[PDB]
C-alpha cells in the first residue's frame, strides 16, 4: 500500500536524522571509551553487574537495520551507555568522568534533535 510506503519513508528519514545525532554524540567521546561493547574476555564478571550492556557500535548496527522507531528508543540506548558506566565504575575513574562529560555534552544535542523530530514530524 501507499500508506505502508509513506510510513517507510518516515522511518528512513528518522534513520537519517538519528545517524547524524549518533555521529554528533560519538564526537563527544574522543577517547573512544564507549565505542565498542565491554569485552567479556577482559571483564568476565560484567554481566553479573550490568543487565543491559550498550555501546555506540551496537547502536549503529541497530540504526542501520532501521531498528529505532522513534527518538525515545534511541535515547534509551544512549542513556544505557552512560548509566551502565556510572554504576560499574567508581566516581574517581577516567571511565565515570568520561560518562559525565558525554551526558552533559550529549544533552545539548538531544535537546535540539527532540525539536527536529517534533518539527519535521
Amino acid at each position: 500500500s501507499m500508506e505502508q510506503v509513506a510510513m517507510e519513508l518516515r522511518l528512513t528519514e528518522l534513520t537519517r536524522l538519528l545517524r547524524s545525532v549518533l555521529d554528533q554524540l560519538q564526537d563527544k567521546d574522543p577517547a573512544r571509551i564507549f565505542a565498542q561493547p565491554v569485552s567479556l574476555k577482559e571483564v568476565p564478571d560484567y554481566l553479573d553487574h550490568i543487565k543491559h550492556p550498550m555501546d555506540f557500535a551496537t547502536m549503529r548496527k541497530r540504526l542501520e537495520a532501521q531498528g529505532y522507531k522513534n527518538l525515545h528508543e534511541f535515547e534509551e540506548d544512549f542513556d544505557l551507555i552512560i548509566d551502565n558506566c556510572m554504576k560499574y565504575n567508581a566516581r574517581d575513574t577516567v571511565f565515570y568522568r568520561a560518562a559525565v562529560r558525554l551526558r552533559d555534552q550529549g544533552g545539548v544535542v538531544l535537546r535540539q534533535a527532540r525539536r527536529e523530530v517534533d518539527s519535521i514530524g
